[PDB]
């Protein structure tokens, strides 16, 4: 399952809401997958057990 956020440009976290609450979790240091643009959408994928701060459109 994925679970929505918003990634911070300037911490390279990504804050997710699961379960009814936010959390707050780092997003990789890997160039095609850090947050690059602050609130860009995030996600965390519990399947895969990932973290993504680029998504695609
Ligand atoms: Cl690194
Ligand atoms: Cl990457
Ligand atoms: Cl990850
Ligand atoms: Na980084």
């Amino acid at each position: 399952s994925k679970y929505g956020g918003e990634c911070s440009k300037e911490h390279n976290t990504c804050t997710y809401r699961k379960d009814g609450k936010d959390h707050i979790v780092k997003c990789p240091s890997a160039d095609n997958k850090k947050c690059k643009t602050d609130r860009h959408h995030c996600e965390y994928d519990d399947h895969h057990k990932t973290v993504d701060c680029q998504t695609p459109v």
